[PDB]
């Protein structure tokens, strides 16, 4: 499935090129640039396990998930994933736990040691 794709097609995204973060571009957005740093970024989301459970969708409650780029308020795989896209396009990222919620997990739905997936796409962002 989509998670097992982004495994055997994604690129390598992170700095330290320890495939802890990978991307596929599902659908190419029509911006021309990256977001800043600090830049107000507005997204719909879909999340699942790496075996494909879903845990969450922004999608089911109608709200775009907003957050300032690049400051920590998400998790570092987030951090990495939106600051390499264009406004309007879609990606999906599978996340190893280094760069989501590692050891720790976030019960009851993510377990420890856990590998994310996400859709992504990036509705609109503005400068900080
Ligand atoms: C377990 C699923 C998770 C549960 C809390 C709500 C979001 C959630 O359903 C989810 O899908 C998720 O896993 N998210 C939400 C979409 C962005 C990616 C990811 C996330 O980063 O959520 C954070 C969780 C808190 C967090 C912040 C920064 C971190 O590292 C720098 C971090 O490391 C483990 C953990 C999040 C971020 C912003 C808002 C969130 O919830 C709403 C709120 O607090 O207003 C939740």
């Amino acid at each position: 499935g989509a998670p097992a794709t982004v495994t055997e097609q994604g690129e390598d995204i992170t700095s330290k090129k320890d495939r802890g973060v990978l991307k596929i571009v599902k659908r190419v957005g029509n911006g021309e640039e990256t977001p800043m740093i600090g830049d107000k970024v507005y997204v719909h989301y879909k999340g699942k396990l790496s075996n494909g459970k879903k845990f969450d969708s922004s999608h089911d409650r109608n709200e775009p998930f907003v957050f300032s780029l690049g400051k920590g308020q998400v998790i570092k795989a987030w951090d990495i994933g939106v600051a390499t896209m264009k406004k309007g396009e879609i990606c999906h990222l599978l996340c190893k736990p280094e760069y989501a919620y590692g050891s720790a997990g976030s019960l009851p739905k993510i377990p420890s040691n856990a590998t994310l997936f996400f859709e992504i796409e990036l509705l609109d962002f503005k400068g900080e």
